[PDB]
């Protein structure tokens, strides 16, 4: 599935993601804008030989499993397929444990190098939410 922009936020709301760990609504649209596109299906393969799965591009190294990253780990406890569901709640569910693990949002580089310190809140701009 391709959310609309203000779609994905709604989702995200009623996910318990606006301000979740102190991130704006407009923070985590952001962040999947520029990760996925707002995709659900993207995936991309990274040069170390893991992935990143879904509308919030999460990373098998560590956080779900694909059977094909060796070494990794599935902090999340989810095959990383479920991370491509139109339904986004595995989605969520691992992006709140990934931004309680220290770094906060900086663990996507997407954000760090596109969204952070930006107008995020334009990102929500005109919703209903
Ligand atoms: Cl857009
Ligand atoms: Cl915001
Ligand atoms: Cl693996
Ligand atoms: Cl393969
Ligand atoms: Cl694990
Ligand atoms: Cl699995
Ligand atoms: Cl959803
Ligand atoms: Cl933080
Ligand atoms: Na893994």
């Amino acid at each position: 599935k391709v959310f609309g922009r203000c779609e994905l936020a709604a989702a995200m709301k009623r996910h318990g993601l606006d301000n979740y760990r102190g991130y704006s609504l407009g923070n985590w649209v952001c962040a999947a804008k520029f990760e996925s596109n707002f995709n659900t299906q993207a995936t991309n393969r990274n040069t170390d030989g893991s992935t990143d799965y879904g509308i919030l591009q999460i990373n098998s190294r560590w956080w779900c499993n694909d059977g094909r990253t060796p070494g990794s780990r599935n902090l999340c406890n989810i095959p990383c397929s479920a991370l491509l569901s139109s339904d986004i709640t595995a989605s969520v569910n691992c992006a709140k444990k990934i931004v309680s693990d220290g770094n906060g949002m900086n663990a996507w580089v997407a954000w760090r190098n596109r969204c952070k310190g930006t107008d995020v809140q334009a990102w929500i701009r005109g919703c209903r939410l």
